[PDB]
């Protein structure tokens, strides 16, 4: 049976526990599916409040495994993974197993630079240029009979708000959308949302498709997903915890477990280069495994035709330490319950356990925070590394991977979720190399938190860094990185981000010692409950200092271009990103929003982001386990 639980704390959980699930709060659609957040006016990754990622739905199966835990119930968890697997996982009606299956390993996918400016797409395809081969489609499609993949594509769009409807027909929802395609330049604000099933039905002559990559013909009809792998890695960590507690009591969500198994084996597809090309030699094309950095990277992504068939996938070449999930490797190569049963799944994510661990410390600077990354293709063209540049296994140091609008790094939260992995790491097998890590990194955070006498607080918000570390030599090891530093820019108080701070002490001090971790946890756990709850769970007031681009950002069109969203709106050149959206302008929240910015004003909003509400529980459920008294 389970172990006794500090019964204030788990309190606390069951509250927040009943707030989220509560149909009057609105955290969740209809269909089951959690929103990003309660409000729709809402702007950061995805670019409305009602469309969901898999980030979301993995924070979902998080709350629905530390409920179990304490009710002994588990269908909750379980009708999770339905959800999931029916509304974020391609179904072979998405996936058309007759264009997967004329997939070829050896030519993967049709090479095309990355541009460092929207007004530089649509990119060109161009067949000349070399990609190697595909090592871990044979295992993959031998072990699970099929050549679709199964991991969950990112974003959702839950109501179908767009309008796209379900594979062309406008009307069903959930809709199957993306947006982020043009570079680091292109931010939440800078997009043309489109459908990943495009008949050509909605946007150009040819759908959005000629926006984006330009081919030497007449685009094909063809669909189109990208996965989020530090979703999916996420959920493979909260279902082996909901295993772990399921047993302690005599029950068992054998069949959950099952696909997040299934779901790890697919997500090796993010330890490769993009376009398969050799790791540290980027003009070369890879072999095999030369071309896996064994690294959770940005995305891996898939497509294939819809009236032809063929298909393609590829991995991604940047590579962020946010991303990484020490612990996910660890179960996935040393649990025999979640053993993949590929050939090679689980010693390929032993390689991934020693990989990732290298990456933090190679990235730990002089104070203790963790930098960006690495690319294995730099300005995404395979360019020359610039001399003086120091390096990761032939990578390229980059400060902020993949976005630059703003740095992807910048953002204290990496911090936070990518340790909180490291530290579930250090606590259930005391590893010493993320010992090292944590000790460092947990007294730079604890000198950065304040409390004020009033019960408020805040926490490290927006960052920024100086300098790179030395170049990676595994022998040698970490060096100190003296001329790598880290500036906190401003504060903040993030209760997503306490929340994942309160996390990521508690597990570390639980297996040290460290008081101060302990106090901070706990005192940080208290200010939230007390000066921030409310009906719906907790939250404060914060500014939305971006909000002004919803009026005056550009979105470029490129030039003899022009179609329309399907509720009408004319997509051409000089539109601004409320007009491809028109319908944000019936939203509750908007003549508030609008009047703010023509009196001058930085608009404020009082939100609640379903990741940061099932943090804060999660958060509370840990504590109630570790520090029973
Ligand atoms: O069209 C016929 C040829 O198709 C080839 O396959 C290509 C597709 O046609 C094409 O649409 C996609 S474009 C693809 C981008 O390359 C990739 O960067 C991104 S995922 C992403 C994430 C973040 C950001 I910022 C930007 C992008 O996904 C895009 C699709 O959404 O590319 C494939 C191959 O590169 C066939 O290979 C070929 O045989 C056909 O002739
Ligand atoms: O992609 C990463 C995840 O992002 C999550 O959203 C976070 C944003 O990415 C992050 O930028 C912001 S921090 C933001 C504050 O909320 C805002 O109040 C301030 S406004 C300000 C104030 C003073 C001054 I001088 C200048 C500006 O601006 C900050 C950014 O500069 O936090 C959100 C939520 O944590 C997504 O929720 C998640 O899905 C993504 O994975
Ligand atoms: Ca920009």
């Amino acid at each position: 049976a389970s172990s006794p639980a500090n019964k204030v704390y788990q309190d606390r959980f069951e509250s927040m526990y009943s707030k989220i699930k509560d149909p009057a709060n609105g955290y969740f659609s209809e269909q089951g599916i959690p929103y990003h957040s309660i409000e729709t006016l809402m702007v950061e990754a995805p670019d409305y409040g009602h469309v969901t990622t898999s980030e979301a739905m993995s924070y979902y199966m998080w709350l629905e495994a530390m409920h179990g835990r304490f009710s002994g119930d588990f269908t909750g968890f379980d009708k999770s993974w339905s959800v999931t697997e029916q509304y974020l996982i391609p179904t072979e009606k998405d996936q058309p197993n007759t264009s997967m299956s004329r997939y070829d390993a050896n030519k993967p996918a049709t090479y095309a630079p990355e541009f460092q400016d929207p007004s530089k797409y649509p990119s060109p395809l161009d067949t000349s240029q070399p990609v190697g081969r595909d090592p871990i489609n044979s295992q993959l499609t031998s072990a699970y009979g099929t050549s679709m993949l199964y991991g969950m594509h990112w974003i959702l769009d839950v109501d179908n708000w767009y309008g796209f409807g379900a594979r062309a027909d406008g009307t069903s929802k959930p809709s199957y959308i993306n947006t982020f395609q043009r570079g680091e330049q292109e931010s939440t604000w800078e997009t043309i949302p489109q459908p990943c099933w495009d008949e050509h039905k909605f946007g150009g002559q040819y759908g959005f498709l000629d926006l984006f990559t330009k081919d030497t013909g007449t685009p094909a009809k063809q669909f189109k997903y990208t996965n989020a792998p530090d979703a999916d890695a996420r959920a493979v960590q909260a279902t082996y915890w909901a295993d772990q507690w399921a047993k302690e009591q005599g029950k068992s969500v054998s069949t959950s477990v099952g696909k997040a198994t299934k779901m790890g084996d697919y997500l090796r597809y993010s330890f490769f280069d993009k376009y398969f090309r050799k790791i540290g030699q980027p003009s070369q094309a890879g072999t095999g495994y030369d071309a896996a950095h064994y690294l959770l990277s940005w995305y891996y992504a898939w497509g294939g035709g819809i009236d032809s068939t063929w298909s393609w996938i590829i991995g991604s070449s940047h590579n962020h330490f946010g991303y990484q999930n020490p612990f996910a490797a660890w179960v996935l190569s040393t649990d025999a319950n979640f053993k993949p049963k590929s050939s090679n799944g689980a010693s390929d994510w032993a390689k991934s356990l020693d990989r990732q661990l290298e990456f933090y410390q190679w990235l730990q600077s002089a104070e203790g925070a963790i930098a960006g990354g690495a690319t294995n293709s730099w300005n995404g063209r395979y360019e020359a590394v610039p001399s003086g540049t120091s390096t990761f296994y032939g990578m390229g140091y980059v400060e902020n991977p993949v976005y630059a609008d703003p740095g992807s790094n910048t953002w204290f939260g990496m911090q936070v979720w990518s340790m909180q992995r490291v530290a579930e790491l250090y606590y259930k097998t005391g590893d010493a190399r993320a010992k090292k890590l944590l000790d460092k990194w947990a007294k730079w955070i604890n000198g950065e938190i304040k409390f004020n006498a009033d019960g408020t607080f805040q926490i490290p918000s927006t960052i920024d860094w100086e300098g790179q570390p030395d170049t990676w030599n595994p022998t040698q090891g970490y060096t100190g990185n003296a001329n790598l530093h880290v500036k906190v820019v401003n504060y903040g108080t993030d209760l997503g981000c306490a929340s994942s701070l309160a996390n990521t002490l508690t597990y570390y001090a639980a297996k040290s010692g460290d008081e101060t971790s302990r106090q901070n946890a706990q005192k940080l756990l208290d200010a939230m409950w007390n000066n921030y709850s409310d009906s719906k769970g907790i939250s404060t007031v914060e500014q939305r200092g971006d909000y002004h681009r919803f009026l005056d950002q550009e979105v470029f069109v490129p030039a003899g271009w022009t179609g329309k969203m399907p509720n009408g709106d004319v997509i051409k050149s000089g539109v601004k990103f409320i007009d491809i959206r028109s319908k944000y302008k019936q939203d509750p929240e908007w003549q508030t929003m609008v009047a703010a910015l023509q009196a001058g004003q930085v608009p404020t909003q009082r939100l609640h982001r379903f990741w940061a509400q099932s943090e804060f529980a999660v958060a509370n459920g840990v504590y109630a386990i570790l520090f029973p008294d």
